[PDB]
């Protein structure tokens, strides 16, 4: 579909049978979720925004549902304000900015 | 024109007469450029993301032209480690996401 930035572009994802709201964010280069459980092993992993630096876990080959599309790849858990769906998985699901 | 995301979507833009990079980013509500002097009032503002928030001064109404398209509102400047083009001036260049 077209989404027009008006307002947030928050979107239902779905990973891991629970639904939860997650913004479509070309300034991010990577999908970072607010902590939950995420099964598999996990590797650290530094990333910088606004802010500054936060520590994350990531997991790899992750089934995420985003707006209907499903993307397997990776995602970041750590404590971020919002749910954040990167360049990562927007790739997957064919996205693209048009004007 | 049409921008995918397989890398960032950096893009040339124009602002108090100088030539700069910044990041299309839909994840941003609002245009933050890196320490620089714009004319005008200003008023400080606390913006906030990944890693927590920073201190920016807040100018309104102020010309920026992004991919040959020229568009107005507010820019904020501060400590940002990059230029990011949010929503708020994204709308009026018609940009939209796709997919």
């Amino acid at each position: 579909p077209q989404i027009t930035l008006w307002k947030r572009p928050l979107v239902t994802i779905k990973i891991g049978g629970q639904l939860k709201e997650a913004l479509l964010d070309t300034g991010a280069d990577d999908t970072v979720i607010e902590e939950m459980s995420l099964p598999g092993r996990w590797k650290p992993k530094m990333i910088g925004g606004i802010g500054g630096f936060i520590k994350v876990r990531q997991y790899d080959q992750i089934i995420i549902e985003i707006c209907g599309h499903k993307a397997i790849g990776t995602v970041l858990v750590g404590p971020t304000p919002v749910n954040i769906i990167g360049r990562n998985l927007l790739t997957q699901i064919g996205c693209t900015l048009n004007f």
